[PDB]
């Protein structure tokens, strides 16, 4: 049976590099400009410049969310965008530094991206088991890293298992500097997320995607 187990893992984990694509873009320069510019963020959002909903702030981790943001709503699934101008619009550097460049090597089309979320994570930082929600955004997923070296988890039924009977089913290498992108099997058929023991120093990713034009609202 744990034969079988580790094969279907195997052919799983194939169908999950399929849908992934990454590419190191960013320099260490560029790396360090821009994360001069996430410190800003946290230092705007701490002396409260920002709306309530842009701010979302948690143990080992806060998200800042920019253009488009969602929350669960009283109860398609239960994910709902916030009301339009709830959250803070995209900074430009992120359009200059980030989304261009991203756009120039021909990673997503000019005009994708109309949401910007930066995860910044300590050291132990966790996220649950999900899928990006398919009825807020369109694919693909992209997502860029800084600060330090990590991973991202895919396939994360362990996390509801004991210790010792399960693990992910991809640990996908994610350094700084890198962009991923998922589609297909990595993006809707699968979910993704984040374990503690692979957040080893800070780490922020700045994650990009369009929202659906019928994406409901709260
Ligand atoms: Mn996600």
């Amino acid at each position: 049976d744990y034969e079988e187990q580790q094969l279907q893992k195997e052919e799983e984990a194939r169908k999950v590099k399929s849908g992934i694509r990454q590419m190191r873009l960013f320099s260490q320069d560029e790396c360090a400009k821009i994360e001069a510019r996430i410190d800003e963020v946290v230092s705007r959002a701490e002396k409260g410049l920002y709306n309530e909903h842009t701010v979302d702030r948690a143990p080992l981790r806060n998200k800042y969310f920019f253009g488009e943001g969602y929350t669960y709503g009283a109860q398609p699934g239960q994910e709902r965008l916030y009301p339009p101008g709830d959250v803070d619009e995209i900074p430009e550097w992120v359009h200059q530094l980030v989304i261009q460049k991203l756009v120039e090597h021909r990673v997503i089309p000019e005009g994708f991206v109309n949401s910007a979320v930066i995860n910044d994570y300590q050291p132990g930082g966790c996220i649950v088991s999900h899928v990006d929600p398919i009825h807020i955004f369109e694919r693909p997923i992209v997502s860029v890293s800084f600060f330090s070296d990590s991973a991202l988890c895919f396939g994360c039924k362990f996390q509801f298992k004991p210790i010792r009977v399960s693990e992910p089913v991809l640990s996908l290498p994610v350094r700084r500097g890198s962009v991923t992108v998922l589609s297909g099997y990595a993006a809707d058929e699968i979910t993704h997320c984040i374990r503690p023991q692979d957040i080893k120093e800070r780490r922020a990713v700045i994650i990009l995607r369009k929202t659906r034009l019928d994406a409901p609202r709260l």
